[PDB]
């Protein structure tokens, strides 16, 4: 089940990164909502399924203009703290969007971890088509 690889990636994602927590956000099947069907780290797992607007917010955006970003601060469903914004890419569809997020007062993201971070989001992704297309090859 292609779904299984987001589990992965949350896990893989805060293992990387060492954030207090990690989430992705999916498109359920141009999309108006996103849907959290991953939650790692200090992210409740209450917050599983929550939906999340495409419009007016920097998980949406990223979702929409493909641009890896990092924040100084990110509200809910961040926790306050730094973040990065990892949208997952692959050829013509988004998957969804990968965020690592920090409790307010943690250090900010480097750039060399936001460009560490695109990487594995774009393995990721790949990993993601991958496991999508043997599904529809039965």
């Amino acid at each position: 089940d292609p779904a299984t690889v987001f589990r992965l990636v949350a896990a893989e994602a805060l293992t990387l990164t060492g954030a207090d927590g990690t989430l992705v956000a999916v498109p359920a099947d141009a999309a108006e909502e996103l849907v959290i069907v991953e939650v790692a780290g200090a992210v409740p797992a209450e917050v599983e399924a929550s939906a999340i607007p495409v419009q007016d917010n920097a998980i949406g955006q990223a979702f929409r203009d493909r641009a890896p970003r990092r924040l100084d601060v990110l509200d809910g469903p961040g926790l306050g703290g730094p973040a990065l914004v990892l949208p997952l890419r692959a050829t013509d569809t988004v998957a969804g969007v990968l965020v690592a997020v920090q409790g307010s007062g943690a250090r900010p993201f480097t750039a060399e971890q936001l460009e560490m971070m695109t990487g594995f989001a774009d393995q990721a992704a790949v990993a993601w088509q991958l496991a999508s297309s043997q599904r529809r090859m039965s």
